[PDB]
């Protein structure tokens, strides 16, 4: 059954440290095995650098290949005795989530299964420290908190960056659009990856943006320039797996070059993109032009700037954006005479913590937004939908307009990760951000005769900049993340509808842990992504501030029939999370750019003046309480 | 929460202007206010005519009828559409006050309320025209100090009698004292209405006349006589509302009679309560008399002069 299924998962992912020692005669009656094993166990596996994708492709390949379930778990139970841990989880989540056979499966904890990731150094070293201490069976509880002096304002973030979930999801979405992924061979296209690739990019810098302004600090600047020094940041991780943790980085080095890679290509690479955008054409491998279509323009830059296998010309245009990830990762060792680990910046897991990847993403982005700057404004006609008129919006809360964020205490359970030993269960406790809930309520006039259709967007800015109060279009864009879209539809006269924060199409709304999946429920059975991806719920909204930070509410509302594309897919799968996810096996669902309408330039000087009828802006408050 | 409760009252103040216009389907729906409510914004509400203070009397007793500060807010919600706005404040603020249900509940600013009343027409006609000379986000500032030939020496004065807190407190002390109270109907009883009616009264002449002297102005004189002409002043005062404002009073009038009352009636009334002064006594409806006592004399006459609904005749 599926139940059995999900158990024989659950080990492949069991004790991946231990799970070395090859224990193998021989790799050569493995012919299929034969391209895999060529990096080390021990070593750091890297998500952004090309001959470590190229390895991990080479293995989701075979996992792909498998011609049966039961072959599936052969050829991975015994490909992880040889090839390193890192690429093997990586290679068989994709599997997992790819693979039909696999119809039945969610993928074990990110967290859990690599708690060291997540928690710190110290209550790591507690726990164990905690389970030789005296041995019992008795369970262990660590509370990862700590106390110390904080120096750098940069800590604040700390909620954001640090989070548990933040992280887990960042792995989780690179698994469901591989860099690597090679549409022939899987048969499959991933659609719009590398405009999906754009967004959820995006929205994580926006998202952090309105974390600094909740904090009073002023907005991320872009790492534009290659010769200014880093900042540095100090992640506190060990890898249990060998006696090393992620390097840190001190205070203000510039980027050098590696052997692999000169700082002078990366220079070059992004000239390059930069002529393409203006030039309106991008050279591909056979030297004829592709044109930036609008329509098609931000998934080709996507897939050239990431970049993925789909980038139309490699030999051109470099891979800018994961190069900037291995060249920050190792700027401690560029040399690697040191044979120490590279930092967080390596491992999707862990990037999103240290406050380079924001400045990092920043200059990325602005390459995005460069070739959407080319792109003509929006007309009144693009926006309106004529015959709706959007009366008002609430916002209902314990106080209506107002959103309370606190910090929770949570748990996370170390067992699968690491070894127990005697102990039932070890678990460190963290805390996070959270919010109350909340609903929306929105009156909505529907002019026609007829019922309509329509899709509701909804986002939140900022109202405050560093400087005063102005709610200025054009660079709220930045900084409008979402919170949800979804489809309702409306008869004729008045009416209201209500939807309910914990339904928000861009949150995951529960990640089963090992535990439950040791026994086997029902939301149903697809996989990486099954409870893994989705933005984390807690982190919907910002933090605000005590005193009651105001943010624009923005709903808008669209013609539904323009929206949604016509096709053939499945039953209620993992669609819930949409927005930054996008549905299994399916093509996205909204014809809409990604961003709409904030990815063009506004020509108004205030919001206010851009609303159209079918638009609308409630203030309300997000009030953080201690 | 009392904060939310807060968050409901407010509301039931803002716009009392545009909240007028039955939106009522079946205007029938507040029968309640069919009878009260026969006050249509025409002219403008007096706290002191009589039968203005009976249909605010029948409003509070409504709102303090109301079964719960829920029931309270929709029959606030869907009576204001009907009753005269003005009169409407008068009833909610007294509910307000005294409703147990608002043990969490200051009202709206007067001042805030209804700025007009506080300030001069000039600042208001200038903050609405610049409100729509030139659309824009920008806070817009105006001196309501202006610039003026000043003849009367009255102007000096202006300093006290045009204070925005002076006049608020007035507004506000009426309300915690109706004339109109009922002590029957809310069952509780205001303590020396009458003495303190006196007082309030008597202390805001006598700081007047402080400012008078300060002024190097002599003393205010009564209005003794009904025949003698009154001074004339010019508010310039505008109501938002409609298209009028209060009307000024020019120099110089002798006293005409309203279809009301005649200011005959008036001076009877004078030698009658002055009458009673000297007898130590005054007559009741039941024709009984009682004693004007030194305890109990000050109130008893209060409440005749104002008068209220506690006058014994």
């Amino acid at each position: 059954t599926v139940a059995d299924k999900q158990a024989r998962l659950m080990p492949l992912f069991k004790h991946l440290t231990a799970l070395t020692r090859e224990k193998l005669p021989l790799d050569q009656r493995d012919e299929r095995l034969k391209g895999v094993g060529i990096l080390p166990r021990g070593t750091l596996f890297s998500c952004f650098h090309a001959r470590h994708l190229a390895e991990a492709t080479e293995l989701y390949v075979a996992l792909y290949g498998a011609k049966d379930f039961n072959d599936f778990i052969h050829l991975c139970e015994q490909a992880r005795q040889i090839v390193n841990e890192g690429m093997f989880v990586y290679a068989v989540s994709v599997a997992v989530l790819h693979r039909e056979d696999c119809k039945g499966i969610t993928v074990p904890p990110i967290q859990e299964v690599f708690p060291d990731r997540f928690v710190p150094a110290e209550t790591i070293n507690r726990a164990n420290k905690e389970a030789s201490n005296h041995p019992d069976q008795q369970s262990i509880v660590v509370e990862a908190e700590e106390t110390g002096n904080i120096l750098d304002p940069e800590y604040k973030l700390s909620y954001f960056r640090e989070d548990i979930g933040i992280n887990a999801h960042h792995w989780h979405w690179h698994i469901v659009y591989p860099a690597t992924w090679n549409p022939t061979v899987m048969g499959k296209e991933k659609d719009r990856k590398g405009e999906l690739f754009f967004y959820m990019h995006q929205q994580m810098c926006a998202r952090y943006d309105s974390e600094r302004l909740s904090n009073g600090l002023q907005r991320m600047i872009p790492f534009h320039n290659f010769d200014e020094p880093l900042e540095g940041y100090a992640p506190h991780l060990t890898s249990l797996v060998s006696g090393l943790q992620y390097a840190s980085r001190p205070e203000g080095y510039s980027i050098h070059d590696l052997s692999d890679v000169d700082v002078q290509d990366m220079v070059r690479w992004r000239e390059r993109i930069l002529d393409a955008i203006n030039m309106h054409y991008i050279v591909d491998k056979d030297n004829n032009k592709i044109p930036l279509d609008i329509e098609h323009g931000t998934d080709i830059l996507g897939d050239i700037i990431e970049s993925s296998d789909e980038s139309k010309n490699v030999e051109y245009y470099g891979s800018l954006h994961n190069w900037g990830h291995v060249m920050m990762a190792n700027i401690t060792d560029p040399d690697h005479r040191f044979q120490e680990n590279p930092g967080v910046m390596s491992d999707t897991s862990t990037s999103l913590r240290d406050p380079i990847f924001y400045r990092w993403h920043r200059f990325i982005d602005n390459i995005f937004q460069e070739h959407k700057k080319s792109f003509h404004p929006y007309t009144k006609e693009e926006l309106s939908f004529p015959g709706v008129e959007v009366v008002g919006v609430s916002i209902n809360s314990k106080t209506a307009n107002v959103i309370t964020t606190l910090i929770k205490e949570s748990l996370l359970e170390l067992s699968h990760g690491i070894n127990f030993g005697t102990d039932q269960s070890v678990k460190v406790k963290y805390h996070h951000l959270d919010h109350e809930p909340f609903t929306y309520n929105i009156v909505v006039e529907n002019n026609s005769g007829a019922e309509k259709h329509s899709t509701v967007r909804i986002f939140l800015a900022p109202k405050y900049d560093e400087l005063n109060n102005k709610l200025e279009p054009d660079e709220q864009r930045r900084l409008f993340i979402e919170l949800d879209k979804f489809f309702y539809t409306l008869t004729p006269g008045k009416n209201t509808i209500v939807r309910n924060h914990q339904d928000s199409s861009v949150t995951i709304s529960k990640v089963r842990t090992f535990d439950q999946l040791g026994a086997g429920e029902g939301v149903s059975e697809d996989s990486t992504e099954y409870c893994s991806c989705g933005w984390p719920e807690h982190m919907l909204i910002p933090r605000g501030s005590h005193k009651g930070m105001e943010f624009e509410l923005f709903v808008m509302l669209t013609d539904h029939d323009e929206d949604t594309v016509a096709g053939l897919s499945e039953n209620a799968v993992c669609s819930d999370a949409v927005s930054y996810c996008g549905a299994r096996d399916d093509r996205y669902p909204d014809k809409k750019a990604m961003g709409f309408p904030f990815d063009r330039k506004i020509e108004a000087r205030t919001a206010a003046e851009f609303l159209t009828p079918n638009m609308g802006l409630t203030d309300i408050k997000i009030k953080f309480h201690g």
